[PDB]
């Protein structure tokens, strides 16, 4: 006879007064029940959220069901036996609009991602009709979004849609991506057309019809960059130009998240097919009780024979009114030979600016990175992942300069905070555009005083203490402008050609051990005034030819009391305490004057206290006394 | 009897034909008057924007008022005595949607911020019922927003709402945040229910009713980062789970502007309570002339005894039609035991990308910064603040590298332009992600020529001239690849272990004064071919043991004419002009040949012009002649 | 008599049943035809997109046309001879909403830009009534936008609008920016008012009227920055305060893309005039068949004599119903003395985050930049431009530090990838906030091993090999902390005052050729233990005064067998193989002991194998043997 409700209160406690609402592929059904019951004092908290459905009799003894979730409950003034309620049914999938989070999914295909969302909320009542092997996303992010909003966006990108199968006590999100996911309802594989201007016909019929068509873009071209293939023409274009005029206007868009071109192809195909799904649609209305969204059904008895086609019900509106039945539906078909595809209804979240984030890596490591300088990151909004190498995509790091091998490298280390930023705000395409200090990652130089101290500083990777650092700090405090270069072990330097140094005043070089200097040709050292050398022991001058000492006033050789002296006045003192000249052959003396011996005119040696080892070692050790 | 208008034209000049519109908590009232007057030639500029109100008689001789601001004026075809006008009333607070600016508010609580907005526009007609001590925001920004849009967002974040008190000639924005701000209207503390199916009842009654309920999220969890507490679990969760099924679906969101966790708690509480305010609401309609938005009123005579409750009028629609009255209202209550809280209706402005901004600080300073390297900033859009240390929050600066103390520091100085950027686009959370040159902050190296000159440069902080700089510029112009390091005073260098230098050709080191070199063990200098030393005065070799000179061909000591010479052929010349050998004890000569004296075979001294002081000082001074 | 369709099927094949729709300045007309034809089997692909129009008879034998583009086609149930169709007409300009791209326009005025968009799509049917000489935008970007959406935004910024001229077979987008672009339709230069309460009047008349007015902001002030004029008060304010109260509330907004202040003036003027266009508008309805959007027409016979004015039809709705006529229009005028100006209806695209982009320049160059360090860029989404110096605005580059001349420079070179970012997301205001490596622009140091290697590296500009680089790499691998400085030619160094070096152990300095050292005063070298010098040839000590050698244990001069020795024990050996002392005057010996000769107590020379040239040259050459 008529419709009866299937509900936890017992089908007899509630009986439908009317029905409203509708359905659409990839969009939540929405059914405004209106019903009456003998109790005005029904606790709506018992109804609300709970599963409720309808039994609608079909001819041939079939039944149709409209199971769903009570998202709104309401009651309205009516006679006491017939207290009126206006429950809205929604799918369990609608409850995913009642929850939000931020969560990262990695190395998962979107069918696997969605089923994680469903299964974590206990929503088991889903089913798979998908036919493509979908891409395994390296990294997906739910961000500032509901679980339904995220879910819908992912399907819309891949061009998945969903439609529902309704049982007595279950309603099932069937995931669908092809004609083959659709089915023809028994006995409604054809629906006749018979107008309301006929006498009221015995079966179910489409009573009204309105074909509609629209100009829709004939092609889409998509590009994305790939830093691993920056030369590669990732550009891919999909085309379904229509026969009609203006059927060829092309669209173009930039970053389809795809990176492999053969994935982007289908992102284009779906984005066009969704608009091609608008190029033709067919309104109908009628009594097709058996038919539902995503069902198929041939048309019969239509006058325009182009319309005697198999149709895909993209959307339905339903009406029932009932006595204690009149059934009506209003619906939009498309030609089943054109694949449906959902629009980008589900507006993506975009991060309208940068993020901060801890850098992370394996528990014992200090840096975790790859051949492009990417890093793993823990976002401060991520609740779910353990702040380790699994907590992000490999994220590229910007560098102050970067070229073909060459350029500046400043690899951010584990625990360092970074300024992330997304390739369009797209949470799925992070990139790092800065590093930043914080009360943990403290500043090198205490800044309210040392604000003038610029320059880099390091800290040895593995277990580096604050004292194990290279540095090139640079203070330009007026009256204290200091360069300070530090190597915590060694400072190699190479120059292919010429060094220079130019120092207005002083230099102190301390070599706490040993210096080698190897000169390939020449040295030339020049002093305006004074040199000193001091040596606590020995000096050797392996001069392979000539050593010429060109003194101007006094050479004074010394060793203790033994003293050779050359005055520029030509007086020589060779005087000592014992002497033993020797020659294997001749020896001589000559004078233009008169050599004589023991004259007593030379009274003594020219000892001046120089060369006394005690002082000389002391003067050579003088820099190296203990602190 | 009926309603009369209160207006500057005189209450008798305008008389109401009808009324429309409604009210809602935290949202502007909106009242479509329709009225008639004997003048069709009313200058609407006189009406428009001006304060106008209604007097509505209440039983017991009371009056109700609907004072407001004429936001729209209109006239429409009618009989001459009854020229018809369709004035819309809006609040004075609505005029804040007619003004926009950008302005920064700092160290102010949102109640103080709003009253600044009101008081600056002269809108004195506001009032305070707030009960919480609100957080003192360190920094708030009106940006790309109206004064109403900004105002509403701030209240919605704190979970403030407002409702109006209407006088004859004033209407007052009452700020409200608790049940206690509401009041019970005299004589309408209860309203009976009596249906239209009763005979027309003598008092004021609710004639219709529709309870409604919705599934709403049972909890919200909020996180924000804090660079001053980056380890701290700022995470805070608020929960109000419902008894019904699906009453526990949790929400999560990231950055609530809060930083202190106990502030974020109430941001969650309000965001849930606003949705809990949707979990139950009660439509009514009836003649409750006395009741208005934010009033309280018990219900009586309802059948379902759960409904005999105190109710909070969250919203009202009003109708009057009049003769020269029929009053109707349609309204939504909530149960007064549940706190109202406004939704996030007021979409926040987000800066969809970075900003430029001058750096600023105290008038005599050059850098103004804190222990984390934050700075004050003058935004180019800020009109109101004097480009000093008060013109911003302490803004963190990104650095090319940053770690635990260690890392690169590049503190931006006063007058320098920076690339700002916001933690989500949120103007209240700026951060700096770059520095940039401009025609004032000119580039170091004139770039159309010197594009190859890389590297840092400095300029002494206090009063540094362009010549007072450290530098490490780095040109890789092919055929001119130059390192250039400069210290405007001193270049300290340390190496914990080993230096190296490796120079393919030349080195020039000039020490314009004095060099000390202190070697803790050994030196070893080696020359393939030639050394020279020149000294304008003195050299000292304090060799504490042995000095051995190992010559291979000719030692030639000299001082003027005095010359000692050692040839490797074993010939020695010790010849001078005067000589005086001396010994305290013996002396000797020996020959295997035959010593004899004045042979005349040695004809002369070996003078070669070496050691003549005039040349030697000159050759040592030769580098140091005047330019 | 009535209306007949002008269509490719022949005006007799289709005849109008009714008409709907309307028009608005700067907005696309939209006309829901309803028509009937003897064929239900009309291929809609023939109708769709094609040009179709109406002929409407005007009195005095005139005709009105409504040519347009069939954007939607539809058919609906009707009698066979009268199969009903519901074609929607849209402008050809509407097809620009059916195409999208990203394209950059440079050094073009917006009138030139738009005509490029039109002319590239073949849409010739546009016309120019513009009166201002518009600014020549340096750089405009279509991004994530349709060609209509982009087009509309550009006109709305300049405050251009458009209206249509309709022919039989053409409809023309007239670009308009002043009253003078409007025209008065013959015979409708005045339209009488005569109410429906009159007997049906013989001519065309406005049958109804509703004046409306609104509070609208009295002024707008605009600012933008200019890095070429960062001191300049680019601030410009436009004002049109109304006489009424609240007629002076000012708006302020930041970045009007203008840079020259006199351009920004008109951006304000238009943004206010558009809102001033809302301050007054006049609804009408009536039979003004001749009048259309953007037409002018005086009013006559109105009672309120303020309304007997010239009016500008800002918008129209049309209705026809027809027999085989009743014409109706509903319209909004403004007073023609107030310039119309379109609202910011067309929401701008904003880049909600950064972009990557290749750097580019002239084909033979390596760097292309200007006196501010700007660069040209090829965006990865740009399809149209050849990746050269024409492919972008001069884009500023952020630098890690930047000041008055001084600061760090890191000029990104041709082929380098950069992180772009926009001044608000505004695609017309790009800026670069980072550089990034990629599989082409490879990282300097192979990072999975060398992650510890920090520091800059270069690569000679013109044809630099990987070996032609300056470097300052900095490894802090624990137990290997290395500084490494490299100049591919020369390393100049200056210090204004003092150097220091402090090396815990070793130093090796190799000078592969020649070292000069020039000391302006003093040197002081001190060795705890040992020095060596080795020289393959010669050493010279031009000591202009005294050389004093202060030995402590043994001076041992040598040249082959010739040996002078000074022991600190006072024993001297002066012994050789031949000797020839000589003096121009006296010579002496003296002893306190007893000189005697050939005693045989000195048995031999003190030869020790030192000074043998073969060894000595070898020991000086020892560092320089072949590898």
């Amino acid at each position: 006879r008529l419709a009866q409700v299937n509900c936890p209160l017992g089908p007899d406690v509630l009986l439908l007064k009317s029905l409203g609402g509708g359905e659409e592929l990839g969009r939540l059904f929405d059914y405004q029940l209106q019903l009456a019951s003998s109790d005005a004092n029904i606790d709506l908290n018992q109804l609300l959220g709970k599963p409720m459905g309808l039994s609608v009799q079909l001819d041939g003894g079939g039944q149709r069901y409209f199971h769903g979730i009570v998202a709104r409950c309401s009651q309205n003034i009516d006679t006491g036996q017939f207290a009126s309620y206006e429950v809205t049914l929604r799918p369990w999938l609608w409850l995913l609009s009642r929850t939000s989070d931020c969560r990262i999914f990695q190395n998962l295909s979107i069918p696997q991602i969605i089923k994680q969302v469903f299964r974590d909320l206990g929503f088991s009542d889903f089913e798979d009709a998908l036919s493509r092997p979908y891409r395994e996303w390296e990294y997906c992010v739910q961000y500032r979004e509901t679980s339904f909003d995220f879910v819908s966006r992912l399907m819309e990108q891949e061009g998945i849609y969903y439609f529902f199968r309704h049982e007595k006590d279950r309603h099932v999100v069937v995931l669908a991506d092809a004609y083959g996911a659709h089915s023809s309802v028994p006995g409604y594989a054809s629906v006749p057309y018979y107008p309301r201007d006929e006498q009221q016909r015995e079966r179910d019929h489409m009573f009204d019809w309105h074909l509609a068509q629209e100009v829709q873009p004939g092609s889409l071209e998509l590009n994305d960059y790939d830093f691993q293939r920056p030369s590669a023409r990732i550009d891919v274009r999909s085309a379904m130009p229509r026969p009609h005029s203006a059927g060829d206007y092309p669209l173009y868009d930039y970053p389809g998240t795809y990176v492999q071109s053969s994935d982007g192809e289908h992102y284009a195909q779906t984005r066009i097919e969704a608009l091609q799904s608008l190029h033709e649609r067919i309104e109908l209305s009628g009594n097709a009780r058996g038919l539902g969204v995503g069902n198929l059904f041939s048309l019969t008895g239509f006058s325009r024979q182009d319309q005697n086609r198999e149709y895909l019900i993209v959307s339905i509106r339903y009406y029932l009114v009932q006595e204690s039945a009149q059934f009506e539906s209003h619906l939009t078909c498309i030609d089943a030979q054109q694949s449906f595809r959902p629009l980008a209804t589900t507006h993506k979240p975009m991060v309208q600016g940068p993020q901060t984030a801890r850098v992370v890596g394996p528990a014992g490591e200090e840096i975790w990175t790859d051949q492009y300088g990417r890093v793993k990151v823990h976002f401060h909004w991520d609740r779910h992942d353990q702040s380790n190498e699994n907590s992000s995509c490999w994220i590229r790091v910007s560098q102050a300069w970067a070229g073909k091998n060459w350029g500046s490298m400043q690899i951010p280390r584990i625990g360092q905070e970074v300024i992330v930023s997304f390739l369009e705000g797209d949470p799925d395409r992070p990139i790092i555009t800065g590093r930043v200090y914080n009360a943990e990652q403290t500043v090198p130089y205490d800044l309210p005083a040392n604000a003038t101290q610029s320059g880099m500083k390091s800290r040895s990777s593995k277990g580096g203490s604050p004292a194990n650092f290279n540095e090139i700090r640079m203070e330009d405090k007026k009256g204290a402008e200091q360069l300070y270069i530090h190597a915590e072990r060694n400072q190699d330097i190479v120059v292919e050609v010429n060094e220079s140094h130019s120092v207005g005043n002083n230099r102190n070089k301390s070599i706490g051990h040993d210096e080698y200097v190897t000169i390939g040709n020449k040295r030339t050292r020049i002093v305006q005034h004074v040199d000193e050398l001091r040596v606590g022991e020995k000096k050797l001058d392996s001069v392979g030819q000539s050593y010429v000492i060109e003194v101007g006033e006094r050479l004074r050789l010394v060793c203790g009391a033994s003293i050779l002296e050359l005055n520029a006045s030509g007086q020589i003192n060779l005087c000592g305490v014992n002497i033993s000249v020797h020659a294997s052959a001749d020896a001589q003396i000559n004078t233009g004057g008169v050599l004589h011996l023991n004259n007593g005119g030379g009274p003594g040696t020219t000892t001046e206290g120089q060369g006394v080892q005690g002082a000389i070692s002391a003067k050579a050790k003088a820099p190296f006394s203990a602190p």
